[PDB]
């Protein structure tokens, strides 16, 4: 797709700190850009939509190539249309915003310039950030993660995409998402099937795969840390059900691991560590600091800070595994106790290390789940299982929670605020900001 300018594109600025092993941090100035799926896609020569509701224009988009040729992505009114605002080192995303039409959340990428994404090499470094999840009830997910996306949004590899990072193109993740309207400079109209429950969405014949480091997926009830390896490290297109993931019938018939080696303290047995109020170690009604370290062995460490008190990731005992570090022994023990082979089938942490060794783009989003109501994160899943089933209970939310239409109606003013991002060598982000 190309870019159009009926509506100006002004990326909300966002600063972050780059820290050094020497003990000092220096402020960096970037900005955020919303994913292309949220935008108005219209004809290059008029205001006629190429996509509207849950269907593509049969005339403007008779096939993937013709569609990309005739269509362009336009600018976004961040605050008024998408409820996305920034202030210094803080970024806030509202759940439901009402303008000409209704909008639910957003998926944003941190930029290096107005036309390129910022890339981060996680291996040997640590990433720190503050987050307020107080306004995130059951069924919602304020996520902060990294994916192996191209810095230009795919423009160099696919010339028919001239919109680029400036218009949030090029997304990919471990689900090999097939809901994306444009992949590899072509539309996804071929094989398009509208969603049963989401008026704005559908599933196309193509998906976009790549490694994903889910640093944070959480609400005020539950939180999870999850690395997801793929046989192909970076962005790569996939065909239909061979994509696997959430958008396919068979989630494991692809190149990426859709489950990952997840670490949810509650799921692992510590039901008193993270939650709303003073009865939890970390009180989710208040802002907290989350630090994630990627040691060169490929293992991942984690600690939190709230009110000046530091807490390492709680210890967990699963099978023969015991400790608080997410390493090979943990991931293997998890598959043994909870079940599954997706993570190891895709290469485990060794394969995942190939992603953290290279550059990855920072993503910040707020979403509700039209496929599983976020039950996998904060409730019992599958819903017919009990606490006797290993790993089934992940949170205290009712198995009836998270219906998108219900939560959007009941908690429209829900939101998430990510702030004070700091990145640098392990042991450096806790030093004074510049
Ligand atoms: O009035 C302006 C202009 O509006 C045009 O219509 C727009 C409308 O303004 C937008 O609000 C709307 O935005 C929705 C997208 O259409 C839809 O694709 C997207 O779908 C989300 C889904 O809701 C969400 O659950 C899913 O979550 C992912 C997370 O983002 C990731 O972080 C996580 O890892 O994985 C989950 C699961 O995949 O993401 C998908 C997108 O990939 O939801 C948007 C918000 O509701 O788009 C409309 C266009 O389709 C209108 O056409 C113009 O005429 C008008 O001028
Ligand atoms: O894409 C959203 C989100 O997904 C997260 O991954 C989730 C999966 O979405 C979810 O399906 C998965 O649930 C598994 C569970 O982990 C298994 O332990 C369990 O195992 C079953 C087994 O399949 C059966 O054969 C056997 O009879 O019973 C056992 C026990 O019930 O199966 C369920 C699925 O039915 O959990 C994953 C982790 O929460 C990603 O981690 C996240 O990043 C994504 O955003
Ligand atoms: C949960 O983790 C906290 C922090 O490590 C610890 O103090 C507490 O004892 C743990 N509780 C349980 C039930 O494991
Ligand atoms: C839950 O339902 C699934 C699908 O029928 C089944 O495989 C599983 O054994 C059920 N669990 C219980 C505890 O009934
Ligand atoms: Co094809
Ligand atoms: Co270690």
């Amino acid at each position: 797709q190309s870019a159009c300018t009926l509506q100006s594109e002004t990326h909300p600025p966002l600063t972050w700190q780059k820290c050094s092993s020497g003990g000092t941090c220096t402020q960096q100035t970037g900005s955020v850009v919303i994913d292309a799926n949220w935008r108005w896609t219209h004809a290059t020569n008029s205001s006629t939509n190429c996509y509207d509701g849950n269907t593509w224009s049969s005339t403007l988009c008779p096939d993937n190539e013709t569609c990309a040729k005739n269509c362009c992505l336009d600018g976004a009114a961040y605050a008024s249309t998408y409820g996305v605002t920034t202030s210094g080192n803080s970024l806030s995303i509202d759940f439901v915003t009402q303008s000409a039409q209704k909008n639910v959340g957003a998926r944003l990428y941190l930029m290096a310039s107005d036309t390129t994404y910022q890339e981060f090499t996680l291996l040997g470094n640590e990433f720190s950030f503050d987050v307020d999840v107080s306004q995130l009830p059951c069924g919602l997910n304020g996520a902060l993660y990294f994916v192996s996306m191209d810095a230009d949004g795919g423009v160099s590899k696919y010339p028919t995409n001239t919109a680029g990072a400036k218009y949030g193109t090029g997304y990919c993740d471990s689900q090999c998402p097939r809901d994306l309207k444009f992949i590899n400079g072509q539309a996804n109209v071929e094989g398009w099937e509208p969603s049963s429950n989401n008026a704005n969405t559908g599933i196309g014949g193509h998906g976009s795969c790549c490694s994903q480091m889910d640093i944070w997926e959480a609400n005020s009830i539950s939180e999870a840390l999850t690395p997801h390896p793929c046989t192909t490290v970076g962005q790569e297109i996939c065909e239909g059900d061979g994509c696997g993931g959430t958008y396919s019938d068979n989630r494991y018939g692809g190149t990426c691991d859709p489950d990952g080696c997840d670490w949810n303290p509650y799921r692992l047995g510590n039901t008193s560590f993270y939650g709303p109020g003073s009865s939890f170690t970390l009180d989710t009604t208040k802002k907290l600091t989350v630090v994630t370290q990627f040691e060169t062995s490929g293992a991942i460490n984690r600690y939190y800070v709230q009110n000046g008190v530091t807490f390492q990731q709680p210890n967990a005992e699963l099978g023969s595994y015991s400790g608080n570090e997410l390493n090979d022994d943990y991931c293997t023990a998890e598959e043994a106790e909870f079940g599954g082979s997706s993570f190891s089938d895709k290469g485990g942490l060794t394969q995942f290390k190939k992603a953290t060794s290279g550059g990855m783009v920072l993503v910040m989003s707020l979403w509700d789940d039209y496929y599983a109501n976020m039950l996998w994160l904060d409730s019992t899943y599958p819903t017919n299982e009990t606490s006797s089933t290993p790993g089934a209970v992940r949170g205290s939310c009712s198995t009836s929670s998270g219906v998108p239409a219900q939560v959007e109606s009941q908690s429209p003013n829900a939101k998430v605020t990510f702030s004070n991002i700091k990145f640098g060598p392990i042991g450096s982000t806790g030093n004074p900001s510049g």
